[PDB]
């Protein structure tokens, strides 16, 4: 109606620590096709949210979610609307389904002007992440209107096989996170490098070590690859797509800068409040949260946020709150999206556990303060990457987050669907006004 990006001067919100239960999520009204029945597995979750319109995706699985067999894949857009209550809604109005559900792998998602452009990896011989040697580059785009129009030809829907593909040193390139940004009439989507380990280039003296006493010196560069003798070091970046050049359509790799450097991994960029900011999942041994203001696009570095706060799960070598190089490949994706930049308050969702994939948690916090929260599940219900994208509804700051879950009345692992207001009041309505 009024839905439009987290821009400008946004009605206040709570910027103080509180225990009151300010935060009142709310299961989504939508028409994505993501409910199912049991034997199914939902996986491969993506969310995009901008300028009123979305982005989804997701793989349906026929038994596990890591080895069932691939049913359906689909990409789908939309409009975020007023239900009518001051409320977000999500109508789905275009959605594209490949004949083959198993050959696309890591889809990625920008919006520009009429379409989202939707980048993604094609593969016969599984997950390039994990058949990094056998995999050979191959990438696809799938351009979707998000207002479709009838006898339009290739408006609605355009399917794009991309051979230009600068990469610079490394081997293959392939896009890796949920959603990107446009600069003008440029694209930019989250992505990864693999770089032969025997041209990584590496000073073991610069992994910090000190005051941690389990840590040998060679943690950082062996925890640059899935495994200590990969053939493949990986490294996130950005591919870079100028819509304003003619012709055969050029994507270039784009690394992220060395600094707070941990192992390529599921990443997003995204603006807020006139600026980009970016999240890399922790997949290794540096496991607080890594977000933080974008100072370049091109070359890429990041403001790494010093928080000390939000981490995620993952095992006894790099469980929650680990700060110290080991060799570890492990951990979830749980995002984060800058609602204040005066304080630098971010939203997202992590699970609130140490080494279990469960608890799913919506928190509000700073650096070094979570100034409230609000759990989402009952306690041990299982959910593991979360996507949060924010808003301004009438000017009041809205969130969605997608939550990779465990549904108990329909036993299968689904994403759904949060939408969460940001309150204005630290205090929650009637508080304190109902008796003891
Ligand atoms: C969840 O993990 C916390 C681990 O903190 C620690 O960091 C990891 C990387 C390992 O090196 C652990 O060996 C290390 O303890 C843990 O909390 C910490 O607890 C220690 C004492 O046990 C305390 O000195 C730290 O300040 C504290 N850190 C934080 C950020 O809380 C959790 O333990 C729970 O919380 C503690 C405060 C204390 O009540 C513990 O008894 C309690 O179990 C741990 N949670 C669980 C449920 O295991
Ligand atoms: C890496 O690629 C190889 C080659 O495609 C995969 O091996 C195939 O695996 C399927 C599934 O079990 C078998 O049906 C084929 O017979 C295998 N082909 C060959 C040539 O061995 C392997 O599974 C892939 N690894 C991962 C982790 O996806
Ligand atoms: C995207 O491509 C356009 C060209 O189609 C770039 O715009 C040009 O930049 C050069 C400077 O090297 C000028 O000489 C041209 O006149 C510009 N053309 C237009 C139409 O503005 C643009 O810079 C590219 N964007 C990015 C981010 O690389
Ligand atoms: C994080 O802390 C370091 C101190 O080593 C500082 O140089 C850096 O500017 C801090 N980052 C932010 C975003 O404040």
């Amino acid at each position: 109606q009024g839905v439009s990006d987290l821009v400008g001067l946004p009605n206040q919100i709570c910027l103080q620590k509180t225990t009151s239960t300010i935060l009142k999520p709310r299961l989504i009204s939508y028409t994505l096709p993501i409910n199912t029945r049991e034997g199914v597995c939902i996986t491969d979750p993506l969310l995009a949210v901008d300028n009123g319109f979305f982005a989804y995706s997701h793989l349906e699985k026929i038994g596990s979610c890591t080895r069932g067999i691939a049913k359906q894949r689909i990409i789908g857009v939309g409009e975020v609307l007023d239900r009518g209550d001051k409320v977000p809604s999500m109508f789905m109005t275009n959605v594209w389904t490949p004949p083959n559900p198993s050959t696309i792998h890591h889809c990625s998602s920008t919006y520009h002007e009429d379409f989202y452009y939707t980048l993604c990896a094609v593969s016969h011989v599984g997950d390039p992440i994990l058949n990094s040697t056998s995999w050979t580059e191959s990438l696809s785009l799938i351009r979707l209107a998000v207002r479709p129009k009838s006898d339009s030809g290739d408006y609605n829907q355009k399917y794009i096989a991309i051979t230009k593909v600068e990469r610079g040193k490394y081997d293959k390139v392939m896009p890796y996170g949920p959603s990107g940004i446009k600069q003008g009439d440029t694209l930019y989507f989250p992505a990864v490098g693999f770089l032969p380990r025997t041209e990584f280039q590496y000073n073991d003296s610069n992994c910090p070590i000190i005051h941690c006493k389990y840590s040998k010196a060679e943690n950082c560069r062996l925890s640059m690859g899935v495994n200590s003798k990969s053939h493949y070091i990986l490294r996130s970046g950005l591919l870079k797509y100028n819509l304003s050049l003619g012709g055969d359509i050029i994507l270039q790799f784009i690394e992220i800068a060395d600094n707070r450097l941990t192992i390529g991994s599921p990443s997003k960029i995204y603006n807020s409040l006139g600026q980009p900011v970016f999240y890399q999942a922790s997949y290794s041994w540096d496991t607080m949260i890594k977000l933080g203001d974008v100072d370049t696009v091109d070359p890429l570095r990041v403001q790494w946020r010093n928080n000390s706060v939000i981490s995620r799960p993952g095992q006894s070598q790099c469980p929650r709150f680990n700060v110290c190089p080991e060799v570890c490949w492990e951990g979830t994706y749980n995002d984060a999206f800058l609602i204040d930049r005066l304080n630098w308050v971010s939203a997202g969702v992590y699970l609130n556990s140490n080494q279990t994939a469960e608890n799913p948690v919506f928190a509000v916090f700073k650096d070094n303060e979570i100034l409230y929260q609000v759990p989402l599940a009952e306690d041990d219900t299982n959910a593991q990457k979360t996507i949060t994208d924010c808003f301004l509804l009438e000017n009041v700051i809205w969130c969605i987050s997608l939550v990779e879950i465990y549904d108990t009345g329909d036993s299968v692992i689904r994403p759904k669907l949060f939408a969460v207001k940001i309150p204005a009041q630290c205090s929650e309505s009637g508080r304190g006004l109902v008796p003891r």
